[PDB]
């Protein structure tokens, strides 16, 4: 038997209904998210990590000079310094005072700690949305398994099929371009590979971890040496990785709306509450009874004992029943006023039992379905006393939830004395047009 | 769970009230005062004899 309804994008809220097979008890269905995850669809575009300067040994030419050559190496650096005179532990390099040259070689590579410190561009588009589920049914106990967020697929869960529609809402937290630098994902609109500047974030860049075509741009410039003295000095822009690691700011880990958190394998957005859901159960033929094999439940009468509308289930019911057969009794709430907490009930030939329920209510109303039966629940309920709690509601509030019985009456009256009032001039012009008229007549 | 209430300034006169927690059974309470005593800050001034 196919049941059809739209739940919200809440992980921890269950979803209850009961499935009305007509010729059959209904039979109570409960389907809870255990958690929902965006998986988008990755692009590795680059990796970002701080770079190294590699100096070859120059070259030292006494008495002569020698000539640079360019070579494929990233950001590559290579200057002749002529009129140079060197010394080192053993005196004087040289013989000859000006005829004499040094060369001096710099190029950029990625440094050692690439390997584990660097950051990952990726550009970032639509993908798969994957939820898991736990559903229970009638006598069967929970069930639970990963299901596809696609309305296509369907998932065996309990042999009850289930089909899980698209969110409502096409939103994801993640822009066209995340960098994900560690357990953190960034919306930072990186440079493209090969665009990177010196100083930002894509000073160096490479394709993959391993690759031996590395881009690099830094302000790399060849400095002459000092007099007498044999090394390569150079001038350099800060690495732009480190610098950013100072500014990257706050992570998409901690500004996600919708309480999205972000996992990294794969890359995904989890319990976003955006939305709703839309759902297809298909519930075995097995699991349903017969009318007259169920026991009949009548002479219902509920009473609200204590209510307030906390965030808890706040609200306690008892009902009063006559039934045949004293059987169990499903119970159920369709009215989105409250949320019971109870999912059936163990009836006697006579007697009376109670039900939790959470609503924000402040004059609930409800109709509550005991199989095959219903009863109107109906109390008032006062405010909560902890200003805030660790917990997320059980309920939903409505437009009306907060109007009090006296804020009604004045709704009413306002609505009614302005009506009333209103007619009254209505009905004494339309009154005085017509006397006027049979005074002519 | 904290209750607030006034009491008559009276000793060997119990307070009663029940405690209302919202979702329990009320608590009956008992408060009475077994001596208050008003106690100034006195500075000597001399001695007489
Ligand atoms: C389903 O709900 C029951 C409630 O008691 C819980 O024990 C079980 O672990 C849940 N399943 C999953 C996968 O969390």
């Amino acid at each position: 038997y196919e049941h059809t309804a739209v739940m919200p994008n809440k992980v921890g809220i269950p979803y209850k209904a009961l499935v009305e097979r007509p010729g059959y008890a209904p039979v109570h269905l409960q389907i809870q998210l255990v958690n929902t995850r965006i998986i988008p669809s990755t692009n590795l575009e680059y990796i970002t990590c701080k770079y190294k300067t590699k100096v070859p040994s120059p070259v030292v030419k006494c008495c002569g000079a020698t000539q640079c050559t360019s070579k494929p190496h990233p950001d590559y650096q290579c200057q002749v310094f002529s009129g140079v005179y060197p010394f080192m532990y053993g005196g004087a390099y040289c013989f000859c005072d000006t005829e004499n040259t040094q060369m001096s070689e710099a190029y950029v590579e990625r440094s050692e700690e690439c390997s584990i410190d660097h950051a990952k561009a990726y550009k970032v588009h639509t993908g798969t949305v994957q939820a898991m589920v736990n559903i229970t049914y009638g006598s069967v106990s929970w069930r639970s398994a990963d299901v596809y967020v696609n309305g296509e697929t369907p998932a065996k869960i309990g042999d009850a099929k289930l089909i899980i529609g698209p969110l409502s809402s096409a939103w994801s937290p993640f822009d066209n371009k995340v960098v994900v630098y560690g357990h953190e994902v960034y919306n930072y609109d990186f440079p493209e590979y090969g665009t990177g500047k010196a100083g930002s974030f894509g000073d160096l860049q490479s394709r993959t971890s391993t690759s031996n075509d590395l881009y690099a741009n830094t302000n790399l410039k060849l400095q002459r040496p000092q007099a007498g003295i044999v090394h390569t000095p150079f001038t350099q822009v800060p690495s732009g990785f480190e610098r950013w690691k100072k500014d990257k700011g706050a992570p998409l880990n901690d500004v996600a709306p919708f309480g999205c958190s972000i996992a990294l394998e794969p890359l995904r957005a989890e319990n976003c509450a955006v939305g709703s859901i839309p759902i297809s159960i298909d519930i075995p033929d097995a699991a349903f009874t017969r009318i007259s094999e169920t026991p009949t439940v009548s002479d219902l009468e509920c009473k609200i004992t204590e209510c307030t509308y906390a965030f808890d289930f706040g609200g306690i019911a008892t009902v009063a029943y006559k039934s045949s057969k004293a059987g169990n009794c499903p119970i159920h709430s369709p009215s989105g006023v409250a949320v019971i907490k109870e999912n059936d009930v163990t009836l006697a030939e006579s007697g009376s039992f109670t039900f939790h329920f959470s609503t924000a209510n402040i004059h609930p109303a409800f109709k509550l379905q005991v199989c095959t039966s219903a009863v109107t629940c109906k109390g008032d309920c006062k405010p909560p006393k902890d200003h805030i709690v660790d917990y997320a509601a059980q309920h939903t509030e409505s437009f009306t939830s907060a109007i009090s019985a006296t804020a009604w009456s004045w709704i009413k009256v306002l609505v009614g004395g302005t009506s009333a009032f209103i007619v009254l001039g209505l009905i004494a012009t339309a009154v005085v047009a017509l006397v006027l008229f049979f005074h002519r007549h």
